[PDB]
């Protein structure tokens, strides 16, 4: 019982309200495509290549985002936002994920669990991980927290 | 050998160059949609929201071009622009299209063929459509147009 408390809630429903022996992703990057990216890319596109692009870069993105569940991590606190799409998935993997993490909470959260806070998804590895004997959500007050408990 | 000739070229490759004993699908409608609904419908939602929304579009879109070779369709002629994901399934089911049909070749193409220019692709049915004995791509001096011939 040695911990960080994070005054942000799990991102979505049918995720775990607790999660015993957390191999915990520190994610500096956003698991969301900026709204700006792709109206910029949906503007100078050609009219007709619009939806392969688009179609392109679910996929592309789908792929990435898998890339959590292949390292192994059931917990995935982010600095950044998650989206929908992002969301769905790691709840049906069962991963505990957050968003918009502090960056002072993200850089406790890497000395106290020994993570490494990655930039980019294809730098996620099982090495790049953190531990923690237990990563649960739970009321306090009027507020839902997430506890990182027995950091190791 | 009766028919209408048009200054349109099939919209794809691997497309047929011949089609003998041709069901035409006259659509009046657009076999795309138009950069401003999704830029529009883009920036008007939420940010997180953005992938999800544009996978439902793709999914009813691909359903909506698929009632095409439903309706045994192996022709067809649209007035207006056919997206690029629309020109390779037509392509895949050997449906020879061509796209930015003036209006006046098709009502031409109507009356000669006996087809129903359908305004929604859920009207398209094998009654709405026109018959010919053949229609096929072939170059015209330095110009590549498309012959309906044998209007029945």
């Amino acid at each position: 019982m040695s911990g960080i408390v994070i005054d942000k809630e799990k991102v979505h429903s049918k995720m775990p309200d607790v999660v015993k022996n957390a191999k915990i992703a520190l994610i500096d990057s956003a698991l969301e495509i900026k709204k700006t990216e792709i109206e910029a890319k949906v503007q100078i596109s050609d009219p007709s290549k619009i939806q392969d692009f688009l179609n392109q870069e679910t996929n592309t993105f789908k792929q990435m985002v898998e890339k959590i569940k292949k390292s192994g991590a059931n917990v995935v606190l982010c600095q950044k936002g998650i989206d929908d799409v992002a969301q769905h998935y790691l709840a049906k993997e069962g991963i505990y994920a957050v968003r918009r993490v502090k960056k002072s909470d993200m850089e406790k959260l890497a000395k106290a669990t020994g993570a490494k806070i990655v930039t980019d998804l294809d730098d996620l590895t099982p090495s790049v991980l953190g531990e923690a004997e237990t990563v649960e959500e739970r009321k306090i007050g009027d507020d839902r927290m997430t506890f990182v408990m027995g950091c190791k």
